[PDB]
């Protein structure tokens, strides 16, 4: 019933996630090259819905603008990363040319509808405060927080490892054993396959 595809982009290869229905698409953490996920969006031939992000880190936001630009879409973050958008300091990219000026519409933890798409969104913070990972029916786009045999970093603005491993054991273990996850960066793994992941301790 629904499509998933990807385009790795950006400087640290984020992974940009393209979710199709039968007669729409919605566009997960718009990284960057934004004329390469525009021209996959005019290939699907579907119109784009909604942009999600499961965070607001500058490698996951730097096409967002180009986005609504063309298409005009809201776009839905946790509230909690409402200022890392226009803030270098905060989404990392103070460290050549990143920021959003869009305005965001907020999600929160919970069963949702948008745009004839549903899913479940979790907060799993640690990674980063408003992190969310979005469940659907066969598979869940985890963000930067369980990647295959490793962890997201938790020494940026307003991490704590602490957090992000009862975000991973408490929550994202809690999904289907064999859901294939789709993280932010790296390739997909599974609730299984990370049980004795070693980066988890606690
Ligand atoms: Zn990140
Ligand atoms: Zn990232």
């Amino acid at each position: 019933s629904m499509r998933i595809s990807s385009l790795t982009l950006g400087l640290v290869d984020t992974n940009t996630y393209f979710i199709e229905n039968d007669k729409a698409v919605i566009l997960i953490d718009p990284s960057g090259e934004s004329e390469k996920i525009i021209k996959k969006l005019n290939q699907i031939n579907k119109p784009l819905k909604a942009i999600l992000l499961t965070h607001a880190h500058f490698d996951h936001i730097g096409a967002v603008d180009d986005i609504v630009d063309r298409f005009d879409v809201p776009v839905y973050m946790h509230e909690a990363e409402f200022d890392f958008l226009k803030d270098p300091v905060k989404n990392g990219a103070d460290k050549l040319p990143i920021t959003s000026k869009v305005t965001p519409e907020k999600l929160n933890e919970g069963s949702t509808e948008i745009e004839g798409f549903k899913f479940n969104v979790l907060h799993t913070p640690g990674h980063s405060p408003g992190s969310l990972t979005y469940v659907f029916d066969e598979f869940a786009v985890v963000g930067d927080t369980l990647f295959n045999n490793g962890i997201g970093r938790t020494d940026l603005y307003k991490g704590d490892y602490e957090t992000l491993v009862d975000s991973i054991q408490d929550k994202i273990f809690e999904l289907e054993g064999d859901l294939p996850l789709f993280p932010g960066h790296g390739p997909y793994t599974t609730v299984d396959d990370e049980q004795l992941n070693p980066f988890l301790h606690g």
